[PDB]
């Protein structure tokens, strides 16, 4: 069967070789990169079911981001198969500084007292930590007494006990038991730092990610339904108006705005690894579930990321902590599931977007007695929609193989997969700009044709397509939908019952 | 506000002019039939929204009957709209002798002893009452002590108490007080009188009426498959294949075997007049809502029957009752209602068939709110029957003012009514016989048009007669329906949502 | 096997017997009441399943209706069963006056133009109709051009096309062929006539009723609160507080203040005869479920009324529309199905009470399927309706053979026949006036009983009883509530499932 | 708020202090156990919500298992809360033998062909493994080509691609690159090695702690209802009928037999670690939620385990796939959650019940918007099970802060339970026995009060215990259910709905 669930594989130096060498082995980062080798590994991804690739413009410059996504292309070339291209922005990180001397960490024990530096472009020392602030903006009138600084994962908290005027240093009391090291993430929750709308460094990054050729910004810490109009000023001014752009929902926030954020973007992801930390993390769960029924409703994209196969990073198995994640993500409706480390920085790349494929077919055919999306209870906002809820009938009434549109923009093809018909969804389009757009759509599978004239029956079109794709053999049932005649329909406006030759 | 409901209307003397004189008139029956008056009197009927005439073979001889189906064939061309025809048979019907001397009734109270005579070819007197058993059939040997003889209605009940084995009578008790009139129909309940599956005055009247021309044949107190079966025969036979058969549900038989009956028939009639004598009265209601459901379930027609304005036959307004019955089988989900001595025979048949076009209208408005149907439950059994549910669904989704189906054979539209969209149905066919033949499905307008060939563009006409009918105007969203290609196509394979011009 | 659902049966001359001769023989009303005879026959409507008897206040005077309330009292010792006494008020009647000269009626034509007189105490001519106003009001002034003047049950139609201000006589044109007969009900629908909110003879038959003893009021053309408020304070100042009132819901002023007139009332008639002249007749059925639904929902009593037996008054059967009426009433969720004509004027009272119970005992056991009352959406709003649900509940999950409450005020008891429970309710309390009071709530049988003491077994006393009346034996399950401990308990605080010895 | 799923954490050396060392410190196992600061770390488990103490007797001796439970019995004391004991068996166990030279392992590739002996008593080599089966079993005639021998929890997969029946050694190809090291465990997945139903090992075990004081026996790799009924036949033989036993399912065999298992266990824990490596991994999900659905329709406890806050043995958070694979447990409709070496072995054995607690809590609170148990659904099989539903009603009628059963066996507050209330459900009982045996069903809080005289006021005793407990406080309602009168009722048949003062 087909995989309807959408992978979003992260890519890094796991996948690549460098003169022979593996990443871990010693040497490896001082040989030049075999783009061919690294060409091949990226193809088994894809064949294993990477449905679009993620770079994450956080760890790496720009030389090497561009090299990786040419690298990509070669795979998709090797592979017979086109995958999506995600870029995925740095953000308002705040990190903590480089250390005085080799030092690269401290252990620390709670009640200890110690103080956090605002002023910006200084070493920490083991007494007094510096931040390394986006933007090097001044963070110090912006945090109270009672506000925590998290550090590395949320793992050592830092209680804002008192404030030093004269210093513009914070002094805090280690809550917990663990080390400060060097270039680890800080959260400071219910905090609203000035961050910018759009911060130069991600205006020049998602500006180089578009000269290189892109389909979908990740847009980190969206606050407001500005932090997306932003980027879409800079993909619609540049010619790339075809961009989609997923807002990361990662800070209370974000869940606050969630509906403007939803108007204003293509779809979100559920940036579960700083959600958790900047919200209580029993909560995930909960807007977990709420976000991806809104997404849904709305007739947009949700992707569902961070720790789905954690411990596969340095391990050959998942846990079933692991495995009950990536199953239950599918049954609550999400149209994706992600990897990060996993397919990144791990051991086990292949062995990771196998077993989320593996999990996610498994889950797809659960979705009718447990799914937790109810396509009755919406509202059918136009014609088109009214055939997407026709199509889905149709699905229920019978065995359907497939479900075939002819989509000039995708619009058909994301109605027909909110939905959520049973059956694949083959949508074909006429360029290939569409045709990566919908790869990270629930169920869609895209396929480029030629753009058919009033002569051209697109109902025989439509089957050999399935056919040739190997999608349908003789005696199966389609149901196909178009806008007819080309020249005359303005949208979808027909559905048929087709059983294959 | 078109009526979705279908209204029988019984013909009799009611609505027919003779010499000048209405009905009730004396010398009324001594005069010549006005054929242009009465025609003009039953074009008034069809335009208050009567679908189909029931022409009743229990009253009336050839020459009344003949004459009677004429006279509508004037009326249509006189309303400009043409109806169904329907004979209704006689069947097995027991009716009390004439009386010697020239007494017309006696008078019994309870408990008084008197004989049923078996003997046919005889008359009454107040102590031994003959029966006039269809087909001269003796009934002794198939009647035991202890079964019921009701006389008028069910009015008067007989006890069977003893036989008398030398001149063949039922010794019988007087159970209430009452009155025995000569020609007054007899039930004698949980009987298998052993009646044959078809006497030869019902294939004498059915042939009559077949060479008159009819549409629907009510087939009176079937009991098995086999009584519908013999009648389908001589329609086969006759060259009269497009003729339908409703059996009339009115005994414990017919209730039994209701499901092979079903099977076999193309409707039901549910008789509620003999029903409610040879059943528990107060199961009646019972029995309908089931009925009802079941034929919907089998994509047939239900039609409800007797009584249901019986006050109008002498009063020009219903009762409350009247008005609750006709509002509650529509809720129920039947097809069509029945008017009887109320159109045939009563004062008032014209205000008769008004009163219930005005309830039928009201009610459908309810189907939404209070409808027993439920089309969610169905098996969708046929690629045809997927695209009736898809139909349903559009007209959930959206407004949709009409749907359109173009059928050869009135299957596609059958298919749509058994799912009860909310839509008028238009059903374009291409014979008068299917036409009419469609009248009593549920909001169902046939009409007849040309034939598409495989250069017409079957969705433009479906608009063009939608329009020339005066259904929809510009702006209106309509659902259209056929098979295409034309001389490709095996059945409705396509579904359309059309705006009109 | 109890009937559920509760008979109102209006008494009159049908049931009463004078000089040995029964109602409608020659010099029946020549002859003295037999009041004993006259007695036996109320006992046996009482034994058939009459629950409470009509005394409809609009025909005979104080005389005759304090006369037929004392045989009532006889029948009750002769049918050992108690039942309640309802005052039907006249309220505000129009009649057509005599004609001149001992004359009866006229007959009319369609567009005929005669009038109708203002002027009280004058007879009509054929020319000119007079009317009985209620209080010889003067209505000429609340009757605009573009009214209808319909007589006798809405049968002829006298359109109001000017007004005469001369004689102040209404200029009419017959609708419709009928006639006008002398001393035959006249609606004007859709006015304001400025009837008082109680009018004197009102007052009069009320206090009359009052001091006869009677256990309800039911309040004839209720247009607002004030109109039930007006009669309750009657109730409150001559210490008839426990009076319950029923308003009768006919006419479009009534169905607009449905609302304040059931959080006024102890109940709801809904006075079809009535309402079906003043609304559209086919809205008749849309109004009766709403109403029934509504009164339900507010835990107050509804009487379905009028015309649901109709044919009964002169022939032995009903029709099948008449069967079907009374069903349809108990599946809308009725407590009560009522007689008028034919239990108080028929030819056949006893059948008539006979027939509505077994059509109301057969509908009961088919709510579980097809009841449109739906107790789960409920709202409940105080400690003992969390008692009902409960009980309602374990009805559910078992066979619960009977529900028996200890109920001082009758009010656990109305709140658990306002769930509908699958068993019968045994209503134990404690005073006559109780238990008279809860004799037309759905399946409650009242029963007096002690008062319980602080010594008493509660659980015992509820089997004991249950035995006695023969509602129960042994093995059967029950379910009883009550305020435990008697003296401590505020409230029916507790459920105990029983099994009878 | 209360947490209702409940916790089974199982102990080890993480809580236990040895001469002042924690575990891991330098010469720990050189310093004798400090039973204090052992029994004050456990207390504080207790009070961050352990509900029950598992004792896994795979690992440690009896001296050490003894001690252990002592150390517990001293950590209640400092809690004033008692905890469940559950014994967890060995059960049937193979594992890698020891290598010839004391070799400890040595590392394959994916492809090599090795060899697996099932001769006994004999070493590994690095070409042919050998296996330590308990009971010395002979596998060779129970595994076929095409099965797998897993080693190190299903690390690394040996394919059985052909048997060589003169060394009764299985060929195995190497199916991925990893380790074989002495004495690691190794699955075959579906086989049906003859291990006996109760192995010697495991009834002295057993004996062994039942004589110590167990509450709670799971039974490891249950394959039938025999391997059950053989471990309770000896809780009968010694006295000890009161101990309940979980059957754990792990393997194809016990999934196959569910239902028997079910029938024959008092619950089931979800052995989800084995069950992962003898069923495919992404199937694992599919029968959690289906033996959730089944053991809570039985009225039986289900243990979710395994890896739920795994990375919390290393970390002080957990992931983001852990938190939702706890939260997603609960939503199921699971009893209680599980930790292993999170509690065991860990660094942060009080911060994973902390951790699992406050998830616990969370997900309560979204059971009615998202629960998967379906109460309504189940057949009410008895008085006490009718009794449980009705409480289920009256909690969700209105605000019930506590549900309060007086249980002798806890029967009454296993069926409430099974119904999963609004409501904190405190089980009011007479015996320790019964109390520890209920603390492992969801919602219910047990407590041991003094059995209720003749005379008491077991709804004041109700009341008073809920205070005392902390529970309730002035104008709080609570439902209470009991057996009236005490010693008396056969079963519970008593519902109040009580005011708290
Ligand atoms: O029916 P809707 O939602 O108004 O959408 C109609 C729009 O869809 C489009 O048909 C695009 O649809 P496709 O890209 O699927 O062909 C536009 O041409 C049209 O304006
Ligand atoms: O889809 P189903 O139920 O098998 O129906 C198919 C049949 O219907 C028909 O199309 C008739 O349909 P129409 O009469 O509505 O045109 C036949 O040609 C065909 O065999
Ligand atoms: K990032
Ligand atoms: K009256
Ligand atoms: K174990
Ligand atoms: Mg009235």
């Amino acid at each position: 069967m087909n995989k309807r669930v959408k992978i979003v594989a992260t890519l890094g130096p796991a996948v690549e070789i460098r003169g022979g060498k593996k990443f871990g082995e010693d040497g490896y980062w001082g040989e030049k990169l075999d783009v061919e080798a690294s060409a091949k590994n990226i193809a088994k991804l894809i064949e294993a079911g990477a449905n679009t690739f993620r770079f994450n413009f956080s760890h790496g410059d720009h030389q090497e981001q561009g090299e990786r996504m040419a690298t990509v292309k070669l795979a998709e070339k090797i592979a017979g198969k086109k995958v999506g291209f995600l870029l995925d922005t740095k953000g308002p990180e705040i990190r903590t500084e480089l250390f005085e001397g080799e030092a690269k960490e401290y252990s620390y024990k709670t009640g200890e007292k110690i103080r956090v530096a605002t002023k910006q472009g200084i070493k920490s020392t083991r007494e007094v930590i510096a931040l390394n602030v986006a933007g090097a903006l001044d963070i110090y009138d912006d945090v109270e007494v009672g506000r925590q600084v998290l550090v590395d994962d949320g793992k050592l908290g830092l209680r804002v006990v008192a404030k030093d005027d004269a210093t513009r240093e914070f002094e805090v009391e280690v809550e917990n038991d663990g080390i400060i090291a060097k270039q680890k993430g800080v959260n400071i929750p219910n905090t609203k730092i000035p961050f910018p709308a759009l911060a130069e460094r991600d205006n020049d990054d998602i500006r180089f990610g578009l000269e290189q050729g892109i389909n979908f910004i990740a847009i980190s810490f969206v606050r407001t339904a500005k932090d997306v109009n932003e980027v879409r000023a800079i993909c619609e001014e540049t010619g790339n108006g075809h961009v989609q752009l997923f807002a990361k929902i990662e800070n209370q926030q974000g869940i606050d705005n969630l509906d403007e954020i939803i108007e204003a973007a293509d779809g979100i992801m559920i940036a579960r690894g700083d959600m958790g930390i900047e919200v209580p993390f029993e909560m995930v769960p909960v807007y977990q579930k709420m976000i991806i029924k809104k997404v849904n409703a709305a007739g947009k994209v949700v992707i569902t990321a961070t720790n789905m196969l954690e411990t596969m990073t340095e391990k050959p198995r998942a846990t079933r902590s692991e495995v009950s994640d990536v199953f239950n993500a599918v049954i609550d409706g999400t149209d994706a599931t992600m990897l990060s480390g996993e397919s990144a920085n791990g051991k086990y790349p292949l062995e990771s977007v196998t077993t989320m494929a593996t999990i996610d077919k498994n889950a797809q055919a659960l979705l009718n007695e447990y799914g937790r999306l109810d396509s009755d209870s919406f509202e059918r906002n136009s014609k088109t929609e009214v055939m997407a809820s026709a199509v889905k009938d149709a699905t229920s009434s019978m065995d359907i193989k497939l479900v075939v549109t002819l989509t000039k923009t995708g619009h058909t093809a994301r109605l027909i997969s909110k939905y959520r018909p049973n059956a694949d969804i083959l949508a074909l389009t006429f360029d290939e700009l569409t045709e990566r757009g919908l790869m990270l759509n629930w169920g869609v599978i895209p396929m480029l044709t030629d753009a058919p004239s009033s002569t051209d029956d697109m109902f025989e079109i439509a089957e050999r397509k399935a056919v040739e794709a190997g999608l349908v053999e003789s005696g199966d049932d389609i149901v196909i939908v178009a806008g007819v005649p080309v020249g005359e329909a303005v949208r979808t406006n027909t559905m048929r019952i087709r059983t294959v030759r």
